[PDB]
């Protein structure tokens, strides 16, 4: 039971010997490399937010439109944890229709956003959901209508209830939007407690349930913060599932996730944070209060 003490120790040992940089560099070296031919096609250039961040061909989400099926989004499938996630970039001004089309086609019920909206330079993201109930959004290219139904705003995150309507069939669905608002570019969450609270709220909602399509997770590039978020959730799952939570190899789980999308987790501090968050999360879950 109190074996979590050994975990905290091993963590302190990595901290003390300054090995976060070593583990993270080894991950970068060992990380899978696969082709991204579709992402690089000339016609897809304006569908990519960043020159060097591309989805691998084998795991990319395809849009069900005969024209151009390309979206910068990847399906991460974690077999043992039995969870799936779609990681994508902050939508661009011309890919908001594609983003919601993917949300529709894949049957996701939740969207997790970890960045903030479109600055007046770089490292931005278009305003892809309505800010007011009466100002709904219609994506003509993909024939979808998006309406803001309600919004619960908190200190570090906001949860929104949206209605997504396929204008062709007039069928409508409820999408939950979980927006963590205080996670800086290449930074870490305010604290493990805040992150964990956010994560638990996403879990509690059922958006991560195998009954729905996979949750769509995004930040700006769809790799640093998105990678930190999913890595933490998946490691928590494995620790609860398995008999020995100490047997969970975070580094290894991250390398596994990297087979599906490049660059997941962008700094050694984010790697460290994911370890902290998982250890803390495992205590609260394997706890009683
Ligand atoms: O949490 P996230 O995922 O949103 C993030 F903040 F970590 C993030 C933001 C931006 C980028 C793209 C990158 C960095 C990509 C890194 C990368 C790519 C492939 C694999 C692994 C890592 C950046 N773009 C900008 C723009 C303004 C300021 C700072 C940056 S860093 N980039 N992409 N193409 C480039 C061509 C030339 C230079 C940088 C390039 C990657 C990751
Ligand atoms: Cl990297
Ligand atoms: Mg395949
Ligand atoms: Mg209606």
């Amino acid at each position: 039971k109190l074996e979590f003490m050994e975990m905290e120790k091993e963590f302190e040992q990595i901290d003390k010997s300054g090995s976060w940089a070593a583990i993270y560099q080894d991950i970068r070296h060992e990380a899978s490399d696969f082709p991204c031919r579709v992402a690089k096609l000339p016609k897809n250039k304006n569908r990519n937010r960043y020159r060097d961040v591309s989805p691998f061909d084998h795991s990319r989400i395809k849009l069900h439109q005969e024209d151009n099926d390309y979206i910068n989004a990847s399906l991460i499938k974690m077999e043992e944890a039995q969870r799936s996630y779609i990681l994508t970039q902050g939508p661009l001004p011309n890919t908001c229709g594609h983003f919601w089309e993917m949300v529709w086609e894949q049957k996701s019920r939740g969207v997790v956003m970890l960045n903030r909206v479109m600055e007046k330079g770089s490292l931005k993201c278009a305003q892809y959901w309505p800010q007011k109930e009466e100002k709904e959004m219609i994506f003509e290219d993909t024939n979808l209508k998006l309406t803001l139904i309600s919004e619960d705003i908190k200190s570090y995150y906001t949860v929104r209830q949206l209605e997504l309507e396929n204008l062709t069939t007039q069928e409508t669905r409820e999408i939950l939007h979980f927006h963590y608002t205080t996670w800086p570019d290449f930074g870490v969450p305010e604290s493990p407690a805040s992150f964990l609270n956010f994560l638990f709220k996403v879990r509690e909602s059922g958006s991560l349930s195998p009954e729905h399509g996979p949750v769509v997770v995004h930040c700006s590039a769809g790799i640093g913060r998105s990678g930190t978020f999913c890595l933490a959730d998946t490691c928590l799952l494995l620790m609860d599932k398995r008999k020995d939570p100490s047997s969970v190899d975070i580094k290894k789980v991250l390398l596994e996730m990297r087979k599906f999308r490049m660059g997941l987790i962008q700094t050694a501090d984010q790697l460290r944070f994911s370890y902290l968050a998982v250890i803390e999360g495992a205590k609260f879950i394997m706890g009683d209060s």
